[PDB]
């Protein structure tokens, strides 16, 4: 869940624009 918790906030900002 950790990778989908805080780390998800990175890919949703960058890998989503």
């Amino acid at each position: 869940g950790e990778e989908e918790l805080q780390e998800n906030q990175e890919l949703i900002r960058e890998k989503s624009n």
